[PDB]
């Protein structure tokens, strides 16, 4: 373990380490090891998603949030409000005490699979999962997104992208950008216009 | 033309100089530009760079144009930035936009691609057409530090083909490959 650069404004570094940064403005999210969950790649691909699309406070859905990285980036992007969400107790264990660590304790969390029984919609949607799991996301999102709703996806291996490229034609979704990195792809989502 | 706020990220922004903006976010950077290639290339470029600037790095902006990427490059904390053009017009251009954002430690040279450009580079980010990229690829290696990264923007993805062959051939990978629309951009190191 050292320090993980993924941009100009963010880094990646293990809660133990006493690391400062030589850009004093680039955000330094504390993780801790020991708890569950990720994949350098997928995360970074995500991340210059949100850095993309947040040129205002937007509302958040992280799903799939595993040790909570991607929420408590956006949080400190600037985000309008984070909820993340997971299938396990791990996950929520490691989002609120990752959280913690870097001085974060308004980020929501919610134990559920996807957005089932997710009842608010959103400005913008995260998901670093794998593909499978995205495709049954996908018919997920209509009802879950704001007008003007934006989606971020990372995790998808290059042989899925035709599966999930057709899924978000048939859901009326178009992609603005496509990102990738060596077999990872990572997608920025926007509705059909 | 008709120029309005360019939003590209959560940090920067670029305005035409006569606008009056106040970004939401205090701290999202605001470039000025008299009048102000497009939308699409520029953004996969800055994406390029904003990834890459971990540190102050040395770089080189080849067919600068308004000086857009230079600038960028000397706010996002670059060490030092060369800006390069054929164009008389250009060397101008980039000369007052930079000023417009009280920048005047630019080194400005007018030259085609890096003919006569004395020095290697962290980053060398050129924003231009393919044609043009594949004469640059062969002048990269003389040009650039050990661990130094390369930024292309302004590919269509037709032209894609023959720019990762001509990559390959000069013992440079594509770690980053970035699509909008038609447009390609690339993030490229030197392979292993």
């Amino acid at each position: 373990y050292h320090v993980i650069n993924l941009s100009r404004h963010l880094a990646i570094v293990p809660e133990w380490e006493d690391y400062q940064p030589v850009f004093k403005d680039q955000e330094i999210i504390r993780l801790d090891p020991g708890l569950a969950f990720g994949n350098h790649q997928t995360t970074q691909l995500a991340m210059l998603g949100i850095e993309r699309a947040m040129v205002k406070p937007l509302t958040v859905a992280d799903v799939g949030t595993g040790s909570g990285i991607l929420a408590i980036a956006a949080h400190k992007l600037g985000a309008k409000s984070v909820l993340a969400t997971d299938i396990s107790d791990e996950s929520m264990t490691a989002a609120e005490e990752n959280a913690a660590l870097n001085g974060i304790y308004d980020i929501a969390l919610q134990k559920t699979s996807l957005l089932a029984d997710v009842d608010g919609k959103f400005d913008l949607i995260v998901a670093n999962i794998l593909a499978e799991i995205l495709l049954d996301l996908i018919p997920q999102l209509d009802s879950h997104l704001n007008e003007d709703g934006q989606v971020i996806f990372s995790g998808i291996d290059y042989l899925q992208l035709p599966k999930i490229e057709q899924a978000l034609a048939e859901n009326s979704f178009q992609i603005d950008l496509k990102m990738r990195a060596g077999r990872w792809i990572g997608l920025a989502i926007s509705r059909k216009h």
